[PDB]
RNA sequence: GUUCAGAACGUCGUGAGACAGUUCGGUCUCUAUCCGCCACGGGCGCAGGAGGCUUGAGGGGGGCUCUUCCUAGUACGAGA
């Protein structure tokens, strides 16, 4: 995107089990994307449509926004956070210290639980 | 089916013959009367003569099951 040095960041929004670790970046970010009948449909992000079985994602590549700012930085920053719950953690763990900050919506209901204290250390 | 004659082995029986030892073909009788019943009645009553309507103790009857897909995939459930 031309954005030479400078910029650029590192986030992820990594949370516990069910708490729709893919709804943030699903779509309508303005970037103009996934449309003409053929969205994304639930739980985007390529996949592998076989876990459409239960929306089990296995994890988070890809998907990368270019402008959405109002004039700033226009697009510098990541956007991998592999999902699940203490089942690929350790061994996606790769990813774990890979983007600095981690995204993550408490879930309303189950709420806080131990992938939070685990997931922060 | 075995539980009558046949014959059959097998086998006991000195044999006649037999065996809850099996096997192989071995005649099944049916014009209703009372009660019983499905109706279908014929009489008489039910008490000014009829005709049409019906309400209904009383009996019946059938008195069903499940999947799917719901909300929401939420309460809880670490996920499943
Ligand atoms: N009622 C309701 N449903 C939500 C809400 N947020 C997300 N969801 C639903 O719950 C589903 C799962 O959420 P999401 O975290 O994005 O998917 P996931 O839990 O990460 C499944 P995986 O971990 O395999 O990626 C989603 O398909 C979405 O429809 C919400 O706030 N309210």
């Amino acid at each position: 995107v031309r954005m030479d040095l400078s910029r650029i960041r590192n986030f992820s929004i990594i949370a516990h089990v069910d708490h729709g670790k893919s709804t943030l970046a699903d779509r309508i970010l303005e970037l103009t994307h996934a449309v003409s009948d053929r969205e994304m449909r639930e739980q985007f992000l390529d996949s592998l449509e076989l876990e459409r079985e239960r929306g089990i994602t296995i994890k988070a590549s890809a998907v990368r926004v270019t402008y959405r700012a109002k004039d700033g930085e226009e697009y510098v920053f990541h956007l991998i956070d592999t999902p699940g719950h203490v089942d690929f953690t350790y061994e996606v763990s790769r990813a774990l210290a890979a983007v600095e900050g981690v995204l993550l919506v408490v879930d309303a209901s189950q709420g806080v639980e131990a992938e939070t204290l685990a997931k922060f250390y």
